[PDB]
């Protein structure tokens, strides 16, 4: 029972993980994400159009996570220390402002960490199922767009 946008930015963080547990390391890096209602886009780099079978993993494990409701812990760390404790992997392609010292990570034991502080269900249950609406890889721009979009 959490906005239906803070459900789907939080559905954000499990398929990214989804798409690293198939994808492998050569799509850990996160360009861009926008959500709109039930609606959500990830955007990844990435170097190829992922097969439907690739495709239909991602969306299975990303459901299996959320019926998994495992928690989403969020870590409050000076910008420092959470970079001797995550490295690089916690963040996205556009570096967060070097201004800020005080960094909010969200972790998803085992499937994703991301320095971010937006609002985020407590467990990946209240997400609700994922589907995943269209897939589109920009090949002149090395980027792969993961549409998706919630049932609830
Ligand atoms: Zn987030």
């Amino acid at each position: 029972m959490y906005s239906i946008e803070v459900r789907t930015h939080s559905a954000l963080h499990v398929v990214k993980g989804a798409v690293v547990k198939v994808l492998g390391s050569e799509a850990k890096w996160t360009y861009s994400t926008y959500v709109k209602g039930n609606k959500g886009v990830l955007i990844v780099k990435f170097d190829r159009k992922p097969s439907d079978e690739e495709i239909r993993e991602i969306e299975r494990l990303a459901n299996e996570k959320v019926k998994e409701n495992a928690p989403i812990k969020i870590y409050e760390l000076p910008r420092e220390e959470a970079e001797k404790m995550f490295g690089e992997d916690m963040y996205d392609l556009f570096p967060v402002p070097e201004d800020v010292r005080i960094l909010k990570v969200v972790v998803i034991e085992d499937w994703n960490v991301n320095a971010c502080n937006k609002e985020h269900t407590k467990t990946t249950g209240e997400i609700g199922p994922i589907k995943i609406r269209k897939v589109r890889f920009r090949k002149s721009k090395g980027l792969l767009e993961i549409h998706f979009e919630l049932l609830e």
